[PDB]
């Protein structure tokens, strides 16, 4: 289908750790980042790799997890060690193979969300639940930068909005066969799932440090998209003649705020203004089968306008409960960003809060009543 798991919703469901043997110059860079970074051995190993044909992976899980290596790699030999060191040009024995892996997968070749998250981890006991201390990250960049924390509870939000996203058949199957109760259930199943990926939120807090993040881990995730350190991109050497820009990573990236927006029939993408462009720029780094599961939703019949035309309170008040948990989702991040990066930059990016103040004001405008 969507490749939308039952359990993990959007993430690979348990990812694969180990690549074929004939990898292992890269995954021993990847496995050593932190050691190779703070040495300065790192540009140096990426320079001496052989190029390695993509040919001997040989299935989804061995490709993502070669994208996310290849993607960590490419992270840290563009920023070294964050001080403004940079390289414009990314070696031919890594480039070209990470384009080529990048084309078949459908992704830019950058660190995408759903390489260092959904694809980024593993059970600790594989017959223990997804807890945070049944889990662990596959890379980090630095020691410190609270890679594990960030990933994991970015994941663990991505768990709880998938006992809300198994209901979205439900909804557009009573909406099609008549059934009042059915639609009503399933709408407050979702907002009561979207109500607990909030609390799953929380957590950010108990993992993750305002100052490693902002000084330390931004800065591997950052991209060459208007970015004035990279102002034509990156020369993907022996792969494309000219730079070429990319943006960094974010969970504007993650299908998840995006995917009820579209059930909703929130109108966050249609329009010209800056904030709809980049939501629907966001989608060119989701993964193809994610990106065809909210274009499929789209074109299915409005769900806002089925409870807007039965004259139905308790409907409304089920579609309105939904609404809340989102608006609630989006003004809590407001909060994050504010701990996590407008507080430590001062210790420009005031277009970062008009954009997220206006997604969060246009969410709680589909509100049916005040
Ligand atoms: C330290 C933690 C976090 C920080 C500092 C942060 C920061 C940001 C920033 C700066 C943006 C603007 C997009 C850009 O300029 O690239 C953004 C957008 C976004 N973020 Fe986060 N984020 C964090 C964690 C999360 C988590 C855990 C989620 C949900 C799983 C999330 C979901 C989103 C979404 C959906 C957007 C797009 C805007 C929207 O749909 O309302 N973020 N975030
Ligand atoms: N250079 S900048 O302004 O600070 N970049 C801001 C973009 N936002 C983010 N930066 O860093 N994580 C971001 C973000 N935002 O929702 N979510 C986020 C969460 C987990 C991930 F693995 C990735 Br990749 C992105």
């Amino acid at each position: 289908a969507y490749h939308i798991d039952e359990e993990v919703g959007f993430a690979l469901p348990n990812p694969q750790e180990n690549l074929p043997d004939f990898y292992n110059d890269w995954m021993f860079i990847a496995k050593h980042l932190p050691d190779l970074i703070e040495s300065g051995q790192l540009r140096e190993r990426v320079e001496k790799l052989n190029m390695l044909s993509i040919d001997h992976l040989t299935d989804h899980k061995s490709q993502r997890l070669a994208r996310l290596v290849l993607g960590c790699i490419t992270m840290a030999y563009v920023w070294g060690k964050g001080h403004g060191d940079v390289r414009k040009v990314l070696p031919r024995n890594i480039a070209v193979p990470y384009c080529q892996l990048s084309a078949a997968l459908e992704l830019p070749p950058i660190l995408v969300y759903a390489d260092c998250v959904l694809a980024n981890w593993k059970k600790k006991d594989p017959n223990k639940p997804l807890t945070y201390e049944n889990m662990d990250v596959l890379f980090s960049f630095r020691d410190g930068d609270c890679s594990k924390g960030f990933f994991l509870v970015s994941l663990l939000v991505e768990i709880a909005a998938a006992s809300a996203i198994k209901v979205i058949p439900t909804v557009f199957k009573a909406m099609q066969m008549q059934e009042r109760d059915t639609l009503l259930k399933a709408l407050l199943e979702i907002a009561s799932c979207l109500e607990k990926a909030l609390q799953v939120f929380h957590q950010i807090h108990d993992h993750v440090n305002p100052k490693a993040f902002f000084s330390v881990l931004r800065i591997y995730l950052s991209g060459w998209k208007g970015n004035p350190q990279l102002s034509d991109g990156l020369v993907y050497e022996g792969f494309w003649e000219d730079p070429k820009e990319f943006a960094g990573g974010s969970a504007g990236q993650s299908s998840v705020f995006q995917c009820f927006d579209v059930l909703l029939g929130i109108q966050q993408t249609a329009g010209g203004g800056h904030a709809a462009q980049f939501l629907q720029d966001m989608r060119r780094y989701m993964p193809p089968a994610h990106r065809n599961f909210l274009c499929s939703l789209e074109s299915n019949p409005s769900v806002r306008e089925f409870v807007l035309s039965k004259g139905d309170a308790g409907l409304r008040e089920a579609y309105d409960a939904c609404v809340k948990a989102l608006v609630s989702l989006r003004s809590y991040h407001l909060q994050i960003v504010t701990k996590y990066i407008l507080i430590p930059a001062s210790q420009g990016g005031t277009d970062l809060m008009n954009f997220l103040k206006t997604v969060r004001s246009t969410t709680e405008k589909s509100l049916l009543k005040e």
